[PDB]
């Protein structure tokens, strides 16, 4: 159990790191690929720590990796299927702020200050904006500092509680 | 937990059809594209039903989904780095059938026949042969049929037991 | 309950004997048109006449109509996008098979003989063919023909029940 | 009985998403082939939820469902039959809204708020309203938002009640 | 401290990931950069598994990478240096032979079999003939094939044991 | 156990007053390998005299040994892997002031003045400080002057302790 988790990581992690230097100067499909890989990652974290999170941690993260996946099939269409994507996606991106919000809910209920949740809000969105910038600037370099940077974001929680 | 879960596959299935039917005589990436959708969806309805086998099941669908994203990524190389790909392929590819062939055993204990054994192979290897057709034919009406077998394949698994 | 009811049926026979012998020209989109108001119409008869039936025979009824209207946006349809179309019509044909099967199982459980059952699969097959070549006799009469048969064979597999 | 039922919604659902998708650029009768499966989606939502409600929202459901075949067939037609189909039409609609002002009268009797019933009445008016201009707009993309946002207009009804 | 221990290997497998894909086309001078990584990746592995056979596969491994840092020095140098740096590199070779004898000697002193020691003796052999040939042949394919072969050689040790 | 500790150390020696003064005009990368050896001569004097330090000290050496080869493969390597590997390196780089700050913790625990702490974190950064000047001074015999503070450095924090 534990063994296959952390073998099935490490080839995640290796698969991840190869395809963040597979073609310098690629396109902007690659940040995808490399934040598709990151949310596979991430998944199988929650997977080892913390079993009883794999709903909504890992709800979020699948919800994600279907994001990317929905935005690599529209990134080349050109078309009225680019705008049925384009519907599709944002119907994805409102469950997910739905998701983010129930799992907010839960975190409140807990008993977190209303520090932390702005703090976490301002994190997430820090993220989106980020990965954004990731989107736009094809580099490499930028890329490895964005996955890792959301790896940090969602191996924080997980340990908060 | 159960509504979130059904509202999930739901919309992967949507993200999946619509994938499908986007981009008609479209390259040879969409099959792949379609493929991962739908090991997403056999992820979740692993982890809807019989939620005590997401170890062998659900890593054998998230390591498929990372066989599938190194395969996007390293389709257009054409370079060493596409050589090096294919080596990092094959290691998945070896580690996946050491994968299968353990949860082969797994069920062989379980006290299944042997006519039952070799059906399974027979089909999970005409399953990886069927997705090579639909690779190397681009077109859609099959990589429906080549896709909605494989979700047949990991549905008539998880009910056996 | 049953004033609604009826009032329903009148507007729904009203409305297809109208389309039957509305265009006197048209091709076999009208010939499918009347066909699925004749199937809307079959199953207001079964809501009305005996009730608690509509999972056995008014499901058929409406997967049928179902068929229709797939088969209504396939046609005029060249191109690759009724490769896909055909591949998700004959998978409803498959559970219009399935149900049908299924409901032959309960009759024959009810009791009932094999020459009467090969009657009903008969009458079944036959319907099926008049339709098929309705498909291709738009003259606007044998139209009103072959929605009578199904009518009456509707009629008789509620009644003997 | 009701996983049959489930099964049915199913192929419908993939029917539909279809259907939306067949064609682009395509004329209004695409249109109306999608709203005809969202109504018979809605017909499959009523029968799964509570099948006592099917008298008079089961109803609606299949006047909606043979008016928008009835405007399908006016489509075609440009002669004395296509004025015949509009005053047919006509009658059509005054039955519907006799059938909607029943169902809101027995809604005040249940102990409804004057403002839930004018919120309903708009919702469902504003909802007429954007499936004329979806049939006005012919794309894909308002197509399929008229058709969840009908779907989430039928999903207010048979929850609160 | 295992958990120190375990950061820097996961950052020992990051830099040595990183090294094997620098560039293409690259020199002997990457596969010795990427062996020496290996190397250090070894003695991370072997001090978290078990920290009392650090004296002797230890010091293997710090030899190996020494001999490794003269190769990479050597590779610039052409003159009497070059003869001298041959060689000191022959005195390390000879050195690093009777360590590996001895730990023979002391796995037979352990009661292994006449068989075990000639196919361990023929294993290393072919390591070393393997990343001989990586040198030669420049390559990042090879090099990480020799280098996980290595790091396979050194896990069969340390297992055994 | 102490006998191949002191061969392997002599080896050490002889090693790296051989790869100092090898070339005479070689650039900066020279002082790197020199560097690198030094670090290993460092982390067999932990393991030989004191011993039971190899996690604060022994792994303090070696990551610094993985930042030498990594700055290594780093040079004469433009283009945009140099600003991944940047990357790696300011991550490592990182770490070896994560670890320099938990050994200064450790430190203060066990007890000692603020000035004599002061004392050692001038004497660190003055060793990096010399290095830097060292890799733009390639004279070699700098490179000698800064690997003898290095090892009288590390001489006197194991002595002390």
């Amino acid at each position: 159990s534990i063994g296959l988790a952390l073998l099935l990581l490490l080839l995640a992690l290796l698969f991840w790191l190869y395809i963040v230097m597979s073609n310098w100067t690629g396109g902007a499909l690659l940040v995808l690929y490399s934040f598709a890989l990151m949310l596979i990652i991430i998944i199988l974290i929650i997977f080892i720590f913390r079993r009883d999170l794999l709903c909504p941690l890992g709800g979020l993260g699948l919800l994600l990796l279907m994001i990317t996946l929905l935005l690599i099939a529209l990134w080349n269409l050109h078309g009225q299927a680019l705008y049925l994507g384009i519907v599709l996606f944002i119907f994805g991106c409102l469950l997910v702020l739905g998701l983010w919000i129930y799992f907010l809910e839960i975190l409140w209920r807990l008993g977190a200050t209303i520090w932390q949740l702005l703090a976490f809000i301002l994190a997430f969105f820090l993220a989106i904006i980020l990965l954004i910038i990731a989107l736009y600037l094809q580099q490499n370099w930028w890329t490895l500092l964005v996955d890792l940077l959301w790896l940090l974001l969602f191996m924080a929680i997980l340990i908060w509680m």
